[PDB]
């Protein structure tokens, strides 16, 4: 998997999967911007760009700013996300709004920032990581699962919207069934790799569970 030359973005890059899947991306040879609230971590080897993804102003801000110094988006990974668990009728009104804001918003705000630039250029690939709370229901969950299934609706649409532009779509939904250890964020981004690669190149509005089979296929 050879990213050399390419630009790419990634969101909640500052720990988690967004961190590792940015990681990944340099180590192949891309060019990387991470985005996150916080960078707390000991070590960043790519650009970090400090700001709410929930918020559509500095989203605006921040991405107009970078486009106008970059002539292609190659790869755009929307890895943000917060887990608030909770029965539905405890969870606090923070944790809801939360969960919505910065799980579906985020996304959304990049979407709105991005979409333009996927269809000037032609071409490109974005991955978004839903969960595979998304695909069934999940005891104290259900916000969690409910926002990552509007993720991914929001996702395969605007998939739809760039298919004509040549733009790959694509989602990740991570977690003697499970089979297999907890997948760890090192590997989620091999998957994503994969996805924006060049070996995908004919996928798009696509969702590979990766959760040792937990959701036994749906
Ligand atoms: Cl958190």
């Amino acid at each position: 998997l050879d990213f050399h030359g390419q630009t790419v973005w990634v969101t909640g890059a500052g720990k988690g999967i967004g961190y590792a899947t940015a990681l990944a991306f340099v180590e192949a040879g891309a060019n990387v911007t991470g985005f996150d609230l916080a960078f707390d971590g000991e070590g960043y080897p790519f650009a970090t760009e400090m700001l709410d993804v929930a918020d559509a102003d500095q989203v605006r801000d921040v991405c107009a700013r970078l486009l106008n110094d970059i002539e292609r988006l190659d790869v755009l990974v929307n890895a943000a996300g917060i887990l608030r668990m909770g029965a539905t009728d405890q969870l606090s009104a923070e944790d809801w709004q939360q969960t919505f804001a910065v799980n579906v918003g985020g996304a959304f705000n990049l979407f709105q920032q991005t979409m333009a630039q996927f269809r000037r250029q032609r071409g490109g690939a974005i991955v978004t990581v839903a969960s595979d709370a998304a695909h069934t229901p999940r005891i104290g969950m259900s916000a969690y699962g409910a926002s990552k299934a509007a993720l991914k609706s929001l996702a395969l649409t605007v998939g739809l919207e760039l298919a004509g532009s040549g733009v790959r779509c694509n989602l990740v939904s991570p977690g003697g069934i499970p089979l297999g250890k907890i997948a760890r964020p090192q590997e989620i981004a091999n998957t994503i790799l994969f996805l924006a690669s060049s070996h995908a190149s004919h996928i798009t509005l696509q969702d590979i569970v990766v959760d040792g089979g937990s959701t036994l296929g749906a």
